[PDB]
């Protein structure tokens, strides 16, 4: 089949969704890559590059969507793309659909079987595609929240890790899997107090056991979450519910009782965010004030370190992708259960039931589309 | 006598010289404490907290430096303030006379007497009064160096820690003093492959015992620097010869060959810069490039963190400034050495010999000034 | 029952098959031990050491066997115990059929009923009882390749870790498996640069959580691979692909790249080697020259720590001798599918279908005799 | 000035005084730097690499001698290299000249300046070109210690780190200083247990405060010592009483009491055991029995590592090197008393009073040279 990689254009996205060797992969096993001339170039893979292993390189981006039979992408398409989505194509990429009425709707109305990497889920309950991101964004919200807490940025002014004598930044973290918990360990080495937050004990004894206690751990309720947050110099928001909008743990009336200059991280806006008063922002303008306190909402964090992010994602997608090129999304979905829990549209239909409740749009069922005959 | 703190003005800084714990016990010993009104706002201390103190608040900057005998500040006099310098006052700040022979010529010619918190050094070598401030301005560097590596900063794209299976960021820094140290230390937490140089093999020894050789140490020559900077993603300089012009020890053709967007960070700019490339930045315009790499060079990079370092620094500085406000500046300079060692103008007379040497201006002898009669 | 322990017989096998701490658990349950004298000394287990503990000791090997209902041995049988093999016996060894055609004869021409150690294979598809095994020759690869660094023996002449000031040796571990995690955690405990490769990211993200990102982790896609490599002062190759000869995964083109005098050690040779140019050598010549590299490749690194590996293994295969000997094979077989996967012959059958296709000889379906 | 590096010339000495690093510092102040064609190679550093560095490289050791202002050396001049010491030059070395009659006599008969690097010494005590290669001798310690423990090597066949389960090698190291702390390090991330003793309490507190505990401690005294040995699967010799031979703190009938296959690695044979069973071994057969136990005595730790001990070695040397080319030795050495407490030989007269004492030859004070 032609596989096609047209270049990422979310504002500020660096990232490209394959590279050279995952290029000369699919054309050794017969396939036809088509890239959108500089679709590379912010993770510094040239078209010269991309050529050697043997992709074509086409000139605008009408032309790889509407050649393509499977379409990998970074993120979600965005509104100037929604003309570009076909019936009978396969999107491959982060979707975040209960998140976006619009993004659904347009992926719905345009009759195109679409997998969001997100949703992708083995039989342990890991998310593999989701994974490298979070680690990514985990480990960038430790540094921004650093950065933000400066005087200079609007913040309470308040060093990381303090200095002998002077007490460090009080951080929490809400949320112990992958991007809490690289959230916390960044945190922690830069010298600051991390307290996380999780519903999931065993996930807390996980950090308990690793950083030896240093790294501390409380049972999520209202009323901890409310004690911790009150506290905290930097709130690092890291929950999730699988393929659902994030459930708004941090009120407005609540960081009205913060410290003035704290900073709070959202990690979780591409589920619609964890902050009452979270909003989607960009990394040219990352943040807005909240009472006396600073949110930042990037809802494509990785975008900033492509070098590391551009490939952290191939290493994990490339089997998916591998795949469903060989054998079509049906074959692929039916004889692989975790790449079929990514099934989101085909032909109209929500196979989402999550993203479905969430929305309020008729869910059906995947099994019906994946169905023997 | 009238101890007198004024408000920093420098761009962005945010410390004050002095806090009400401070003020308190100056008064209790029966001196009087004249403020700038607004001079530790930036601080978090207000007008009303050092008043309760025992302080009295004054309207201009012109009158506390004209009724003060002991003016108390955290950083140089600058241009707006030579005309403020007097005779018979004793001035006591963080000076860096061998980078600024402008500020050395308005101090001499003023007549004043003045004491450079970073020559203040022990008999054991080291300059406690510098050393908190080496500690925030090492921990700075590595989060500030980890933000400037992000592709929307220009620079190179890559996360300092890396996430499993892709390369981290490589750091290298020059010096395993305080500042280097420091900066090796929270680059490290940050999950960084840093490299530290030195010609102090002691000071090397340390950071392999520490860290258990997890933080990398090379003997520095200019061999050893120019294959370490050209393979380093981020490079932080971070020597001294105390009260001397810093060496130039990364060359403007050394990073012609480094890294496109690369990242320099030089914290010796107090002292004139250790790259050849350095020039005085601002919190406000803080980088520029050179060939195809970003360099860092803030001469006041504790100021964004008021809270942690106006603390530090105090807590460090009061043992001094209670024997100058007691003794007067020749009796507390006499009874303590380490204290004699920060003397650097007296009467039009120049106190220091690296300073000396470095401006190429006659030199007096600090005993001289001390003799007995 | 009767359980038997010879003396091990191959060159350089310094191992035995039980210690006293399981020659007291035999004997509590009322198994008779049977020792060959001298069986533990490679070991350092002294005869005494075996008698306090219950074992009856006996002067030759043919007693041993004789005598034995169940008998536990180290290593496969070799040409002059092939006349020992015996109908109504329970042998209990890591066998390793696929490699001798001659062993595979002998046990089926004997009648014997025999179980492999490397095949017993719990439900999640472990090994349990090469598991030990891995984790020895792993620690094993650390300390022998920082000793063929030393100029003296050919190699680069670089110390693991350096000194300060001095740059520690690079060292590349291909495999973040049971060996090649144990070979990092040495090499980095010994102070060098660690960088581990593997295609399964959940094993390199668990090795840079324990290590906090002490040691280097790489997807192993061939660019990473080959420039690890290339700077590398010593490479150790720790690869199974489970079913399969080893892949060659460092070719020789690539070693004609490296530093002169870089070591490299092959643990997988047991498999073939990961590396092109690899081929078995002897603790007597247990190096190699290919191009300016030194190759280590020796096919029973834990017969080198005869105390410890005894132990590790001895503990492993306890309490699957402790069945055995309580219930016999049959039942112990039935009762637990991790120890019917080693089942190896009875009565002239052969139950491993992986040997059989490797050797071309008639198969038979272990459930036919359970 | 011209300062010359030949090659080494003692058989297995593969270390050379300098790196291409150290002729670049020397070339950019405008010095001359002459270096004997392949003296470099042993170190993995080729003529090329030197020459790019800004080295004039010279065919012959003769020319190097008869050129160079300032001679650097690792070893002392050795029998052949007697006729080539000259007046006018200065030498600088390991010289050792207590234990060299020959060596102490032709520097006299020569009328050469030299200066010791084993005797440079600041005003703390410490010896600052001595501690690199005892940095490096005591990681080397743990390393070989390790190997010979293998049974294949007559060892005990005991794994430093154990497997989980199974008991890790007990690690006594005597001597808490410089070669005992960094042996004591590298054996303890071999995963070893290890006790360390020393009569320097302060010693052991920075021990017991850098490994958290994990490194045991007790104080050094004959019965702590021996209890300690008796368990000890490896012994590390790393003790150093200033202005003494080692003193022998195991004796022959403690080694009778150990376990056999037990190691002792004896760091401190250079200054001539402290081990009473110690003498000299060598690279080709590094080991000897003691009872049932296996002695590993080499006096040139260092030379093994080559790579690791010439930039350990040099990068040392360095700023005392830039001083005697910026300054003359004279100059240098008035300016630098440690230095100066290196002083050797100048024209005939001897400037040790240890050596002057130990040889019954006429003492010079360094003061009236200076
Ligand atoms: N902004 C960006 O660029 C990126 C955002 N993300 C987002 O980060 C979020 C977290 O991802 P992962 O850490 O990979 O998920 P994860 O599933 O590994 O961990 C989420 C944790 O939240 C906990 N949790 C759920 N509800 C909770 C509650 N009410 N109170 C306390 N804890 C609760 C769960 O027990 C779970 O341990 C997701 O929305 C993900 O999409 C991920 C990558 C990039
Ligand atoms: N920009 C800012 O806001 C601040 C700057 N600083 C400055 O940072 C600099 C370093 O301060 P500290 O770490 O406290 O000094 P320190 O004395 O503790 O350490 C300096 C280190 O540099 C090494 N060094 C000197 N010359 C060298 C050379 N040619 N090559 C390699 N290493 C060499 C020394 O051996 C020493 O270990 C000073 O200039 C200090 O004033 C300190 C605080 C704030
Ligand atoms: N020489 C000797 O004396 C001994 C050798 N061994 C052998 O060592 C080998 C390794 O054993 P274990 O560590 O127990 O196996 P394991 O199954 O625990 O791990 C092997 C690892 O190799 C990885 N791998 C596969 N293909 C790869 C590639 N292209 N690049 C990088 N990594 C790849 C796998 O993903 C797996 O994580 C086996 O052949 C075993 O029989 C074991 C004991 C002794
Ligand atoms: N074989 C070789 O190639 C090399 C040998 N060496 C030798 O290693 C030896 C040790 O050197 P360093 O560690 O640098 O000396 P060091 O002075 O740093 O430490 C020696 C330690 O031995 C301790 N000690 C003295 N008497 C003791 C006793 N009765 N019990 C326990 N501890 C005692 C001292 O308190 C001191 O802490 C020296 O003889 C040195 O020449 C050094 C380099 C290479
Ligand atoms: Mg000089």
């Amino acid at each position: 089949m032609r596989v096609g990689i047209p270049t990422e254009t979310k504002n500020n996205e660096f990232r490209v969704a394959i590279t050279p060797a995952g290029v000369a992969e699919l054309t050794r096993r017969g396939h036809e890559v088509l890239i959108q001339a500089g679709a590379g170039e912010g993770s510094a893979i040239t078209d010269a590059d991309f050529k050697a292993a043997g992709a074509q390189l086409v000139g605008t981006a009408d032309q790889v969507w509407a050649d393509a039979d499977l379409l990998l992408k970074v993120k979600e398409p965005i509104a100037a793309e929604y003309g570009r989505l076909r019936h009978g194509q396969i999107l491959f990429t982060f979707l975040h659909l209960a998140a976006s009425r619009a993004c659904t709707d347009a992926l719905l109305d345009s009759g195109t079987t679409s997998i969001a990497y997100e949703t992708v889920q083995t039989a342990d309950g890991a998310l593999p595609l989701l994974a490298p991101m979070s680690e990514v964004a985990g480990r960038l919200a430790a540094q921004v929240g650093a950065y933000h807490l400066m005087r200079t940025q609007g913040g309470r002014g308040v060093l990381m890790g303090g200095v002998p004598g002077v007490e460090p930044a009080d951080v929490v973290v809400i949320g112990a899997g992958t991007a809490g918990y690289n959230a916390a360990r960044i945190a922690n080495g830069m010298g600051a107090t991390v307290t996380v937050l999780d519903i999931n004990i065993d996930k807390l004894r996980q950090l308990d056991a690793e950083f030896c206690g240093r790294i501390h751990t409380r049972y999520s309720s209202a009323y901890e979450l409310e004690g911790a947050v009150k506290r905290a110099d930097l709130v690092i928001g890291a929950v999730l519910v699988p393929g659902a909008k994030a459930p708004k743990l941090v009120s407005n009336s609540l960081v009205a009782h913060m410290k003035p200059g704290a900073v709070l991280v959202d990690i979780a806006i591409d589920q619609g965010g964890c902050f009452e008063g979270s909003r989607p922002t960009t990394y040219d303008h990352p943040t807005f004030a909240v009472h006396d306190t600073l949110f930042y909402c990037v809802a494509n964090m990785p975008a900033s370190v492509p070098k590391t992010s551009t490939y952290a994602l191939t290493n994990a997608t490339m089997p998916y992708v591998l795949e469903l090129a060989d054998h079509g999304w049906r074959a692929a979905c039916r004889s692989n259960p975790a790449l079929a829990k990514g099934l989101s549209t085909h032909e109209g239909a929500l196979l989402s039931e999550r993203v479905a409740t969430d929305l309020g749009v008729p869910f059906t069922e995947p099994a019906s589309v994946l169905a023997h005959h």
